């Protein structure tokens, strides 16, 4: 639901809005862009819609766009155009428009637009150009830059120039700097991978009227414009309707099928034009041409419909500039994590006060001190350290062959619990091999034809012929598979189409009615010379096809005999046909409605094909299902041939159990039932079709959860019933992934927490992620690098969590004593150590393989908090006993506590602490980046393992070697090499117990806490329906 506020310009209430919220305060602009409806509220006032200038909309959510105006006046939401329809005082989207317009109507407009209604039009729905905002740079920068945490970077810069710290202002302004440097790189990249897609410019002929011609530029074209398509080809630059002519599409760009598709002219009707319905004769927007040619007239002839965001690749843009929120929280209870570390940063911020006060400081300085110490928490390397991560996993995927357009959808990758997979082409490979035709003799079968080229010539040799819709593309047939090698099997070649004979008179199609999955059939009207009327052959599903026959033509033992070859894993289609008595001629054959020419049919033989799993399927999903990882073949595919594909490729093992659920249509007078009729070879699945989960759905509500809890393969769907299917599973709490093919599974891979589609291009809109493999290795890379990107974003937060509250220790130890950590000795800290180390951190990749365990899903839990806490226990008693080590040595010499810091550096005190720290900060980095399950071993980041010995190295030279690097930092030099390889020793053994620690912590925790307190349930409803199915399992 939707709805708009107007607000009618008025001068005085924008001058006191801004007077109000610049003298006031930043904090009611960070309320106002939190709660930004009493932003625009106090803004400006309601009026009414007619005059409103600006508006707000909800979907609830407010996004204010202002009203353009041209009067025409308009808006454009999330790149939509809603124009004033002055007649019912209301803003109607522009796709409505024409909506419902009938297909004389477009055969009228055939004859061109002139040029005085041209520009209307193009005020309405505005330049043909999908435009992506192409920005200057300073409107970047001040996109990232008006963060409010730059602004409490700022902040500190600002604060701590007044204290005269130079170099650590300096620090914060090149990490926040860095920080935004990295965001413009990852919003420029993003927005060029959108805009390469999006490209078009070139000059395209227009049928203006009069009978004249004209190039004008692809962005002047507008709805009922007439284009003139070149004979040789080209891309198209709108959604169009053919009104003359026929045209060889390629649509891989928008649907990512590589077959090409032809296009024949619009017919004439008094029905409603649409682009589902009459999708055969519409050419789409970036689709290329392959050739054109003009049955009538000197040259094809288009009709454009849609118009920049109108257009289905605009649609498509558009989701993916705009999509839906990501429902899943990767990091369950951050604000209550970084809360839990806030609380602790303020009872050390009361400690410093009470400390500063103990000492006689005075109030300016005391509060100088404390807001110093609250900026100390704060991190400026951490958007850094996240952005670094997001793009180094985008990076590792990109390396591996896969593209995501959402990069937050990585994350997602490794949440997934549920993998649906199409089986023909992504499970089993895309070619077939005709294994055989199955003739009828009356009533009965005959013995398989493994060549039909023996057939006699009669209507099964001819059905086999010229069943199809395959077109000579330079010289050589293109089409489905199915029908290539259909035809192939034949020996007929292909020359509205006609077919000579191997070596028997050639035969002609009149009219043709192509493949819908809907349907899963086709059908043919077809003559030949000596013919008393043409004949019309259909092929499809044998147990739909063989519906439509009549029931005598069709054989007793039709369903056992196709059995016989479907569970051995062969596809089959059935061919049945009807003499049509009406006159052999293109005009009267064209007459013929699809449904009159469907049915009434007589059965002529089955035709045997054999598709082969792919190589790579098998050990990809046992590898899934060895990780407790659930594959799912959603195919539209018959029963039995996909559940052997599904037992060959290990969905279903050898030992588990399938039972094929089948539902029956309520009939008059009784209702609807469920048969489950298992079949001889977690543990338990079930196989159903698509019209039994319909009835399922429909009429069984309360079994459906079970139904698909546990069940593996669904065959016999439709697209939008495997777009149903996702969307159910969803439901049940799961996080479905989803491997499609093609236009069948676009639906499913939308509707899909992770949609992958196999062989595509560089960079692709079909689905969230492509890749350019042929198998499905592509789903386990995709899992492990989801993984291996939640690790990593925990393990940079805890490394920031770990740093700060290490500062802050040192700092506050410090203080406590009357002395700070030096200036250089922050820049060395802050930006040499933590930022080299928390931006090599995340560059380490995916494990080898996956494992049942699966990442955290919460910052905020008993593991996280007890390491941290422990980690920080260890880390304050190394730099306390360091610093009651130095107090007792007879060479030590208590700092001047009556001059504040810096003026009391260097001093021994603060040389300690920093030496200690320093290391500390490198030893954290190295616990928290783990390896198995989820990551790579540290040491296989070179970058990172480098870094962390080369500033070991560097740190130790600072402790050890007398007179480095002593001026710059303000350390006291301190000659006694005893108490230096004590401090050494020190650190050693704070590395040792750190690592130790984060050990038993792994090993021994998540034991300790099942025992203590184990798990009532989970809130997972489908864990809920497992569990419940293993007490008592549905089908008894
Ligand atoms: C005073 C010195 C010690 C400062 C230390 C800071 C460096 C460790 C950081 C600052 C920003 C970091 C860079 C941030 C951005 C990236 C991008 C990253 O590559 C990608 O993310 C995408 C590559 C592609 O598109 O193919 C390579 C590392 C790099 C340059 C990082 C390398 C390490 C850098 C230079
Ligand atoms: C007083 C002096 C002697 C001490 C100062 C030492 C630092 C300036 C050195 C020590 C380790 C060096 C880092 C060691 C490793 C790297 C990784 C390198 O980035 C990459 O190699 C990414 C390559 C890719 O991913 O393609 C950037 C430089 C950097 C941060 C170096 C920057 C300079 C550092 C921080
Ligand atoms: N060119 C064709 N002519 C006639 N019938 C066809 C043709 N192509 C497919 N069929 C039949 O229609 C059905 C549709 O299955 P199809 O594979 O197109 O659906 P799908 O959902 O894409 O399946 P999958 O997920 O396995 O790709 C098949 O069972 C097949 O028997
Ligand atoms: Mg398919």
């Amino acid at each position: 639901s939707v709805r708009l506020s107007g607000y009618c310009g008025s001068p005085w209430r924008v001058i006191g809005y801004h007077v109000v919220v610049w003298m006031m305060a930043g904090i009611p602009l960070l309320l106002f862009r939190w709660k930004p409806l009493w932003g625009v509220r106090l803004r400006l006032r309601p009026c009414n819609l007619a005059h409103a200038e600006t508006l707000v909309i909800e979907i609830w959510q407010l996004f204010t766009v202002q009203v353009q105006t041209e009067v025409l006046r308009y808006y454009l939401f999330q790149g939509q155009r809603y124009i004033w329809i002055e007649t019912q005082q209301a803003f109607y989207q522009v796709s409505l428009l024409d909506h419902g317009r009938s297909c004389d109507d477009v055969h009228r407009s055939r004859h061109g637009l002139s040029l005085q209604d041209q520009m209307v039009r193009k005020a309405i729905y505005g330049p043909n150009v999908i435009s992506i905002p192409v920005k200057s740079y300073p409107q970047l920068l001040v996109d990232e830059a008006l963060n409010p945490y730059y602004g409490f970077q700022a902040f500190s810069i600002a604060l701590w120039l007044a204290d005269h710290y130079y170099w650590y202002a300096l620090c914060i302004f090149l990490i926040s700097s860095i920080s935004i440097c990295l965001s413009l790189y990852k919003t420029r990249k993003q927005s060029q991978t959108l805009r390469d897609m999006v490209k078009l410019s070139m000059r395209v002929c227009v049928c203006r009227p009069g009978g004249e011609e004209e190039w004008v530029d692809s962005s002047e074209l507008v709805p009922g414009d007439c284009l003139v398509l070149p004979q040789e080809g080209g891309l198209m630059p709108c959604d169009a309707a053919l009104v003359a002519g026929e045209c060889m599409v390629n649509e891989s760009s928008l649907t990512g099928e590589s077959i090409p598709v032809l296009k024949t002219a619009l017919p004439e009707g008094l029905g409603p034009y649409c682009a589902e319905t009459h999708r055969r004769h519409t050419l789409f927007c970036g689709t290329l041409i392959l050739q054109a040619r003009a049955y009538v007239g000197p040259h094809v002839l288009a009709v454009v419909t849609r118009t920049g965001f109108c257009t289905a690749k605009g649609g498509l843009v558009s989701s993916i500039l705009h999509p839906r929120p990501i429902n899943f929280k990767f990091y369950k209870h951050s604000m209550k994590f970084v809360a839990a570390l806030s609380v602790l940063a303020l009872l050390g911020t009361i400690y410093s006060i009470f400390i500063l006060y103990r000492n006689r400081v005075p109030l300016n300085e005391i509060v100088i001190r404390a807001l110093d110490l609250v900026t100390v928490v704060v991190p400026p390397a951490l958007p850094a350290a996240m952005t670094v991560c997001t793009l180094y996993a985008q990076s590792r995927l990109r390396r591996q062959g896969i593209f995501c357009i959402h990069p937050l959808r990585i994350n997602l990758g490794g949440k997934l619990q549920l993998v649906c997979f199409n089986k023909t082409g992504t499970l089993t490979e895309d070619g077939l091999d005709v294994m055989g035709v199955v003739p009828l003799k009356g009533q009965a079968f005959l013995p398989l034809v493994p060549e039909p080229r023996r057939l006699p010539v009669g209507p099964l040799l001819r059905a086999l012929a010229t069943c199809h819709a395959l077109s000579r593309l330079q010289d050589t047939p293109v089409g489905d598979p199915m029908d290539l090698k259909m035809v192939e099997s034949t020996g007929w070649v292909l020359e509205d189409s006609a077919f000579g004979t191997q070596v028997p008179v050639p035969v002609s199609v009149l009219h043709r009615f192509p493949f819908s999955s809907a349907l899963q059939r086709m059908s043919v009207v077809v003559a030949w010379p000596g013919a008393t009327q043409p004949e019309a052959y259909v092929k499809g599903s044998p147990e739909l096809v063989a519906g439509l026959c009549n029931p005598e033509t069709v054989p007793t033992d039709f369903a056992q005999m196709l059995q016989s070859y479907t569970a051995a894993g062969y596809r089959v289609v059935a061919l049945a046909s009807k003499p049509l008595p009406t006159v052999p001629s293109l005009e009267a054959a064209q007459q013929l409605t699809r449904d009159t020419v469907e049915g009434d049919l007589s059965l002529l033989g089955l035709l045997v094909m054999r598709n082969l799993l792919k190589p790579q399927t098998t050990p990809v999903i046992q590898a899934l299902r060895r990780t407790r990882i659930r594959a799912v073949m959603v195919t539209g595919d018959n029963l039995q041939t996909a559940v052997t594909v599904a037992r060959g490729c290990g969905m279903v093992a050898p030992q588990e159990h399938l039972i094929i659920v089948h539902a029956t249509h309520p009939e008059r007078g009784q209702p609807a039932s469920l048969e489950f009729l298992p079949m001889e070879s977690r543990s338990r699945h079930l196989a159903l079709s698509g019209p039994t989960f319909g009835i399922i759905v429909k009429h069984f509500p309360k079994l459906l959860p079970k139904v698909l809890v546990q069940g593996t393969v669904f065959a016999r769907m439709a697209p939008e019933q495997k777009t149903e299917l996702v969307c159910e599973l969803q439901k049940l709490q799961y996080c479905v992934g989803m491997c499609g093919d093609g236009a069948n599974d676009c639906g499913a891979l939308k509707a899909a927490d992770v949609g992958i589609s196999l062989s595509q291009a560089e960079a692709s809109v079909v689905s969230p992620f492509t890749s350019s493999m042929a198998s499905i290795e592509c789903v386990p890379m995709v899992i492990r690098e989801g993984r291996c990107s939640l690790d990593t974003s925990f393990s940079v937060f805890k490394y920031m969590a770990l740093y700060s509250l290490t500062q802050f220790i040192s700092v506050l130890i410090l203080y406590t004593i009357n002395t700070n950590l030096g200036d250089l000795q922050f820049l060395a800290i802050d930006l040499v150590i933590t930022t080299t180390v928390a931006v090599l951190m995340s560059r380490t990749g995916p494990a080898l393989v996956l494992g049942r365990v699966r990442p955290p899903g919460a910052l905020l839990s008993v593991p996280v908090l007890s390491s941290l806490l422990l980690q920080m226990v260890l880390v304050t008693g190394v730099q306390l006993g360091g610093y009651f080590l130095t107090l007792a040595q007879p060479w030590f010499v208590p700092l001047n506590r009556t001059v504040a810091a810096p003026d009391n550096l260097p001093n021994y005190e603060n040389t300690v602490v920093f030496s200690l720290s320093s290391f500390q900060y490198l030893i954290l980095a190295a616990a928290v980046s783990k390896g198995a399950p989820f990551r790579r071993p540290l040491y296989t980041n070179v970058p990172f393992l480098v870094a962390l010995a080369l500033l070991s190295s560097v740190l130790v030279g600072l402790v050890l070697v007398p007179g480095l690097l002593q001026g710059p930092l303000a350390l006291r030099n301190i000659t006694d090499t005893g108490f230096k390889l004590l401090l050494l020793g020190l650190v050693t053994l704070n590395f040792v117990g750190a690592f130790m620690l984060e050990s038993v912590l792994d090993q021994c925790l998540p034991a300790c806490l099942r025992r203590l307190r184990p798990k009532r349930a989970s809130k997972k409803r489908f864990k809920q329906l497992e569990r419940e199915l293993a007490e008592q399992p549905w089908p008894p």
